[PDB]
């Protein structure tokens, strides 16, 4: 069935170890430092003038495919906002994720701010609050401050008749061997994302497939309903 | 070296690709005027710096559709963002609004490109556009409407030359019909030869890959000489 919120809002929550991070920047990359165990990327995403979403997911290696397992609560959203009332564009701005090192917890955070065009001609704002977690014990590499540069274009499967979303992303790191685990990133990768999701008590599912290439930076996925 | 940015040539460089929803359809001037094609003109007014005037013919030769552009640019500070190639590698959203011009029996279009500066700052780029028929042929001549557009912009690990990879998806918005629409209910392999002469700087460009309008999808890559 349809989602209950439009899919724009979901895009940062639906692989950030696909950022392609220039040669002289190899030092900072977190993401592919904790591979292949994985880790925990929690997020808090605030949308102006209405409700929220707390996601928790895991990011890990099963085998040869990374897999972005998520659970997502949405709370206190308007009945007749843009979010419950389906009135944003169908499209995704590029934005810049700033990442700083959590030494106090091995890992990184993030803050930035998401602009979803309104059906109107306005945008709706979404601040993000990020948390990275390594799952394993291994050496990670604490980056020094940069940011992401994001690129997504959202398009439709002409003959699927499920509630559906196809993501092409390109992300690359700015702003400023050196892991074991950004050896698993040469070649394409394959890509699973599944998402539980809970707004306003409305349940969902998506299921995404793909893959992704992290010596361009680019993410090509199919997301679908799977409730 | 291309003497101007890769994203100021973007525009220039067939949106007879644009997906038309079914309900749009009796506006899709662009499939309508297919084969024989359309010309495409526009002024490019770069604010506080030049202008590009561009040509271009497009149409099918076979099963190829094919944009064969002249373009010409005067007027550019040596300083400015363009000569002194200022744009980040990137490339807006933009509405491209479109009016019949039953005179002409084509159309027009107005729209502001965004390009962003490495500096913060954003250079806008002011697009006047006019398209009339090549054939004697019907065209769809439409209400008020317009295209939006999301384009990225990449490059080719295993290219060498000064190049560009572009991926875009456009559909119209704001509101078979013709057989020409019926020429792209595939995937279309793409020709793109431009012509450019920006304050003396003398450059071309080719283009190649395919167009699938009923997704309102390009993909292509981009090689200077």
């Amino acid at each position: 069935g349809k989602l209950p919120v439009p899919w724009p809002t979901l895009v940062t929550t639906l692989v950030q170890c696909f950022s392609r991070y220039p040669d002289h920047m190899k030092r900072h990359d977190f993401f592919k430092s904790a591979m292949p165990e994985g880790y925990v990327q929690e997020r808090t995403i605030s949308f102006k003038d209405d409700g929220k979403y707390k996601t928790r997911a895991v990011v890990k290696f099963e085998g040869d495919t990374l897999v972005n397992r998520i659970e997502l609560k949405g709370t206190d959203f308007k009945e007749d906002g843009n979010i419950l009332g389906h009135k944003l564009e169908y499209n995704f701005n590029s934005h810049n994720v700033y990442i700083t090192a959590d030494k106090q917890k091995n890992g990184i955070k993030a803050n930035f701010t998401v602009r979803h065009n309104v059906e109107d001609g306005s945008v709706q704002l979404a601040d993000h609050y990020q948390q990275n977690t390594p799952i394993g014990d291994g050496p990670v590499l604490l980056p020094d401050n940069h940011y992401l540069s994001t690129q997504t274009v959202l398009s439709k499967d002409p003959n699927e008749k499920r509630d559906h979303m196809v993501l092409l992303e390109f992300v690359t790191a700015a702003g400023i061997s050196a892991s074991q685990g950004e050896e698993l990133f040469t070649g394409v990768v394959p890509i699973l994302v599944e998402l539980d999701g809970d707004v306003n008590g409305h349940k969902f599912s998506v299921r995404g497939e793909g893959e992704g290439d992290a010596t361009i930076g680019k993410l090509t996925l199919k997301f679908i309903s799977t409730t």
